[PDB]
């Protein structure tokens, strides 16, 4: 691969592991917060096949963050703010040029389990086709 290739694979890397990251720490059998942090209600991308494709993460972002202000302060280095502020600033990168591209959602919302998992899924994907 090239070396602009390589450094896209690494910001999805690091996208990656801090959605990992959130998702694990919340979605556990010791969170005892689970229960009211699955009643949010997250807007889903309608096709997430291209970089592109993050501006629908960007834009829900401010309620993830919002959302991990319910979880254990303990199950995370940095304060959801600082944590939510850098996968922003890859997001905003990796997404490329902002044309005339605001993303198309789904009409089926989903909790923040579904959501982390399609946005984790996506940038594996991405990943392996790169």
């Amino acid at each position: 691969t090239s070396s602009s290739t390589k450094k896209t694979q690494l910001q999805l890397e690091h996208l990656l592991l801090d959605l990992q990251m959130i998702l694990n720490g919340i979605n556990n059998y010791k969170n005892p917060k689970l229960t009211r942090m699955l009643t949010f209600k997250f807007y889903m991308p309608k096709k997430a096949t291209e970089l592109k494709h993050l501006q629908c993460l960007e834009e829900e972002l401010k309620k993830l963050e919002e959302v991990l202000n319910l979880a254990q302060s303990k199950n995370f280095h940095l304060r959801p703010r600082d944590l939510i502020s850098n996968i922003n600033v890859i997001v905003l990168e990796l997404k490329g040029s902002e044309t005339t591209f605001m993303c198309e959602y789904a009409d089926e919302t989903a909790t923040i389990v579904e959501f982390l998992n399609r946005w984790i899924t996506f940038s594996q994907s991405i990943i392996s086709t790169l």
